[PDB]
């Protein structure tokens, strides 16, 4: 029986709700509709046995938590359910995005991760998977942690070096998946990747960045310094988002419209 902060209904029970589709598992995440102004919700059941209030935690592109309940087995969180899908959907479609698109995506991504970052929180697991698109066409992360081999192949890796050798971590290896996110809006692959496990994490952990030749300079100077193995010369390391939000590549960004969705998405997803 845990607090479970203030976000608790302690009028809310599982019956509540009508369960469609298991749409995340590991602790799974569910799609469920309201018994009251049949709206569609996501639930992150999670589970008693799996031993901080927080949920202040609001920013226009990052899930948003309605209310929590518990029943005394299963921990419920009841989230919005996002529409547009998974934007490596999209991606795939069309197999890479141009500079102003990835711009957009890793602008609403840079600055959900330097308001995290300021909430002292790292996300770590910034992976496609956990990048969805909201019915507009914003960027809306999820799995941000607030509540929890094979020869070929190998599900890709966006997880830092540092972070791949056990080693002290911080803040930083979000600089790093963003340039892993963006490197593959660009160019089509996770970086480093390899269909020889073995050789992919080769690559990550001690060759040099292959920049192909078809992106602007300016992509080229940001990828080059957010993919940096040392987490010491890494951009965010001095000032964190400050120097992202600077850098050449985001001139065409007003931040300030961008976190006031007062810039129409590249995209509108048909739903
Ligand atoms: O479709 C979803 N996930 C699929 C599984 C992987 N591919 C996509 C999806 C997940 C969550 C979801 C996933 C993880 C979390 N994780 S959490 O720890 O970061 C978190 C964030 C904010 C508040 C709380 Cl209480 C929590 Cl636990 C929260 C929401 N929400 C959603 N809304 N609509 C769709 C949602």
């Amino acid at each position: 029986q845990i607090n479970l902060g203030p976000s608790s209904n302690p009028h809310a029970k599982p019956s509540d709700f009508h369960f469609l589709k298991v749409i995340g598992k590991g602790g799974k995440v569910l799609l469920a509709r309201h018994k009251a102004e049949e709206v569609f919700y996501a639930v992150k059941v999670l589970q008693k046995k799996a031993i901080v209030l927080l949920k202040n935690v609001k920013h226009p592109f990052l899930v948003g938590l309605h209310f929590s309940f518990q029943t005394a087995d299963k921990l419920y969180f009841v989230l919005d359910y996002i529409n547009g899908g998974e934007l490596f959907y999209h991606l795939q479609r069309e197999a890479c995005f141009l500079e102003p698109r990835a711009r957009f995506y890793a602008a609403e991504i840079a600055s959900a991760l330097g308001y995290l970052h300021s909430l002292n929180i790292v996300y770590r697991d910034l992976k496609p998977e956990n990048i969805l698109l909201d019915s507009q066409g914003h960027i809306v992360l999820t799995d941000f942690g607030l509540c929890k081999t094979s020869t070929f192949c190998g599900t890709p890796e966006y997880l830092a070096p540092e972070v791949l050798h056990k080693q002290p971590y911080d803040r930083t290896v979000d600089w790093w998946c963003l340039g892993a996110v963006l490197y593959e809006m660009l160019y089509g692959l996770p970086p480093f990747y390899s269909r020889n496990t073995a050789e992919m994490y080769d690559n990550i952990l001690n060759k040099p960045l292959q920049l192909k030749p078809n992106i602007t300079n300016s992509a080229r100077h940001l990828l080059e310094g957010l993919l940096q193995k040392d987490r010491t010369k890494r951009l965010g390391a001095k000032d964190d988002f400050m120097e992202i939000k600077s850098h050449v590549f985001f001139s065409l960004i007003n931040w300030d419209d961008l976190i006031n969705k007062k810039i129409t998405p590249p995209f509108n997803p048909n739903v």
